[PDB]
């Protein structure tokens, strides 16, 4: 047949996307027929994920460089601190720290 | 051809999964040809996304958390602040409220 290898290849096609592929070209959107419309949708989940991926990393560079103002503003802030409030600084250091790693580590997994 | 619709059909399954469903049945995977295993294709894609989705969200749930009990701690540190240190408690507080509002928005974009 000619209508097998089609098929066949845009389910490679598909496969490489589920993989995490955005980038491989998706073959036969230039047909008439069915296959062409299968393809041309496929296109369309594909230049779709991919966008999503990229809207989510700027997303990601943007809260990272949003937090760090006011976290660092508020480890400014502890060494402002009268020597009464050092004990209290040093809680509120430790605590910032925390929240420092806590973001990173989710960045690292989102 | 009588391969026609089936095609169409997984055309269609692909259009509602770009469009957000993942609930959505895939159709034909019990095939022995070449349509049953782009089926197959299509629905390893969309199980793999909804896994994606769910491990988001949890994660996201989880920092919201993780980041509740060091935030709520700073706040009741600057409350034993002395007189002499108010201005900078509530900067401190400030800021906090500043990193829940940047934190609350960041989570509602995503999900």
């Amino acid at each position: 047949s000619t209508i097998t290898r089609p098929i066949i290849e845009l389910s490679n096609t598909v496969d490489k996307i589920a993989e995490g592929n955005l980038e491989a070209e998706v073959p036969h959107q230039n047909r008439a027929d069915e296959i062409g419309i299968l393809a041309k949708s496929i296109e369309r989940l594909r230049r779709s994920l991919k966008q999503q991926a990229d809207d989510r990393t700027l997303l990601m560079a943007g809260v990272s460089h949003d937090l760090r103002t006011p976290l660092t503003r508020i480890r400014l802030a502890t060494e402002m601190m009268s020597e009464q409030d050092g004990y209290l600084a040093e809680s509120i250091n430790k605590d910032i720290e925390e929240c420092n790693a806590i973001i990173e580590q989710f960045i690292d997994y989102l």
